[PDB]
């Protein structure tokens, strides 16, 4: 609701890949690149998702409604996912401050749009926060980094944005040094988060403080001591304030090319 | 399904335009924490050139919701000179193009939105000057219309005629039933270099397009497609950070 016939969809190549895979097409009729990505009902689900209209949110432009072929059809997002801009440091060397700011400021908007819904992400990433043609922020939803751990021991969400914050202002993966997943899970379930230092967090970053405790807070082992959405943008929105419109089309512009 | 949005989630209520079809007015909605605008088988209409409905307030009132275009209309951008003195071929070329994706979208749709009336004042210009057209003056109408469909294609030869001009479709002419007397009578505004300069990229181009576009006989006025075909390569002349840089440029 719309249907779109798989046969429109030209060059269908490749994007991401479990859930499905998510390959880039061209849309033989709208002259657009499109994304789309196939499906192993789920047409109810989609229509939830079709409701939901927001200008975070990823746009479900239809469905593709085949026997042989289901999938759902979204716009591309051109500058890929949030986690291929903070970590391909080889076509990223710089990332500037205002934007990683309105990236955070983007993504608690989107998700708290999500939560005052009616009916009410599932499960919040780096690699589901797309990136438009203006680096402007569309989350794309239905890794144990970003899981809570009372989730393999409502607010879960609010962790996952946590660790988001110290990646984005770290550039660093969140558990480095650990290379099986199931330590990871372990440490969390034992209270450990990634570290907060000078070498993960240096010194240069505005606003450390105020960020450290956001995040600190905000991936509490304990649900309850975790903030809202609300307060979350209640403390970005002043620091927002301190950077000039014009600031962030020249952040922009030093990634386009 | 469309979202029912309170009223009373309408907080900072502010008159924006009036407005053919309506007042439309900004506020900021109170759970969303963001801007939006008010005007007192769209919902299905969901493309990157088209404005986006919210939702709808049914409050006994009776309003549509969208988001707020922070840039205005593509009116005000070609004939607010002072604010805007200098406006960049490649934004002016990617308005255009923008326009042509977004009619070209409504046009293949099921049912197609055919029944539309395009202008200057309902193409709106987003944070970053990408296209918004809010489908929902005589100078866009085509003559075959006067009297109660390739009618879109008309007002974007007028619309494309004055993005390159930056000139007032009908300048000399006073009285509108004047316009569309001449109008009638085959009259169209001037082609020249002093209406459209020897400097336009692409102006052979361009002139075709144009004059094709606002033909008297509708049959011989081109497709969407044919406009798409032919701007895609125009637009491929440019790189991506001069469209940014046109847009800093508005600063
Ligand atoms: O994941 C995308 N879309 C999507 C998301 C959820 C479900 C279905 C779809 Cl089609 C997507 C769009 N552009 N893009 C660019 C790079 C990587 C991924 C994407
Ligand atoms: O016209 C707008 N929205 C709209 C369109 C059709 C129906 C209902 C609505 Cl609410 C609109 C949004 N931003 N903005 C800025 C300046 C002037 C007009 C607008």
């Amino acid at each position: 609701l719309p249907t779109i016939p798989y046969h429109k969809l030209a060059d269908l190549r490749y994007l991401s890949r479990a859930s499905g895979t998510v390959s880039s097409a061209r849309h033989a009729d709208w002259r657009v690149q499109v994304a789309v990505k196939h499906l192993h009902d789920v047409l109810r689900e989609a229509e939830i998702l079709h409701k939901a209209r927001f200008s975070y949110i990823l746009p479900i432009l239809g469905i593709c409604n085949e026997p042989e072929f289901l999938g759902i059809v979204t716009e591309y997002m051109p500058n890929g996912s949030l986690n291929e801009l903070l970590h391909r440091k080889t076509e990223y060397p710089d990332v500037a401050w205002p934007l990683r700011f309105r990236i955070l400021h983007e993504i608690a908007l989107g998700v708290n749009y999500l939560h005052n819904m009616t009916p009410p992400h599932h499960d919040l990433k780096t690699q589901n926060i797309l990136l438009d043609n203006e680096f402007h922020v569309k989350i794309a939803d239905f890794t144990i980094i970003y899981m809570p751990p009372e989730n393999y021991e409502i607010k879960h969400d609010i962790y996952s944005y946590a660790v988001i914050t110290w990646e984005v202002l770290s550039r660093k993966q969140p558990f480095e040094d650990v290379t099986n997943p199931l330590q990871i899970m372990y440490s969390v379930s034992q209270g450990h988060r990634p570290v907060i230092n000078e070498e993960s967090l240096p010194y240069d970053i505005p606003h450390r403080a105020r960020m450290i405790s956001l995040i600190e807070s905000g991936w509490a082992q304990n649900p309850d001591e975790r903030p809202s959405f609300l307060k979350c943008l209640i403390e970005l929105e002043p620091v927002l304030r301190t950077f000039e419109e014009i600031t962030f089309l020249e952040a922009v512009i030093q990634l386009k090319k």
